[PDB]
């Protein structure tokens, strides 16, 4: 039975229930994430920005089944074209807007990676990606408004690949956390 999360804390409790087993009902997880109405007071602790690039701030470790984190995107900050290491990845906007550009997995032959589609993700909306859907880039294209998003990955992963848009060549990258549970983790 899926109920509306009343607060971020309630959302976390609900997620622990939805991930108690060995599989993931993607549509139910997406629905509960969408239903949580972003309340900035509840997540201010995690919203730690860096001047030069987007930051990843761990909120909950999901008793091992998932990581829930808040990403903070300065004006003009974006990601690489990347995969998600055989994990489910949910993205919900808490503040601002992000542009998501989708790409196909490259062929082994070196070639320009052409965009398959793009969309604008708006406040409170929840998107989903996995490697079977494709690769993506996420960017805050705003010149005036920082963006904040809530991300859930299951299983957790701390490495992925970044893809060179001009060739499709990939490189392994290790992901780091700017903070964990509200504490800066240099
Ligand atoms: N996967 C990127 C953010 S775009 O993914 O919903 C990251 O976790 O840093
Ligand atoms: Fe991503």
């Amino acid at each position: 039975e899926l109920l509306k999360p009343r607060t971020l804390a309630d959302l976390i409790r609900i997620l622990h229930e939805l991930f108690a087993g060995d599989e993931v009902n993607v549509e139910e997880v997406q629905a509960v994430l969408e239903a949580y109405e972003s309340n900035p007071a509840e997540w201010a602790l995690y919203a730690k920005f860096d001047q030069y690039r987007y930051t990843r701030n761990l909120v909950d470790q999901g008793n091992g089944k998932f990581n829930l984190m808040i990403l903070c995107w300065g004006e003009g900050h974006g990601s690489s074209i990347h995969d998600h290491t055989d994990s489910h990845c949910f993205l919900k906007l808490l503040q601002g807007n992000l542009k998501e550009t989708l790409f196909d997995w490259p062929d082994k032959k070196s070639n320009e990676m052409i965009k398959k589609s793009e969309r604008t993700l708006r406040e409170n909306q929840c998107a989903y990606i996995n490697d079977s859907i494709g690769l993506h880039r996420v960017e805050n294209v705003s010149h005036t408004e920082p963006a904040v998003s809530l991300h859930l990955y299951s299983p957790p992963f701390d490495t992925c690949h970044a893809f060179d848009q001009r060739t499709g060549h990939k490189n392994k990258v290790t992901m780091t956390f700017h903070s964990k549970f509200g504490i800066r983790t240099p």
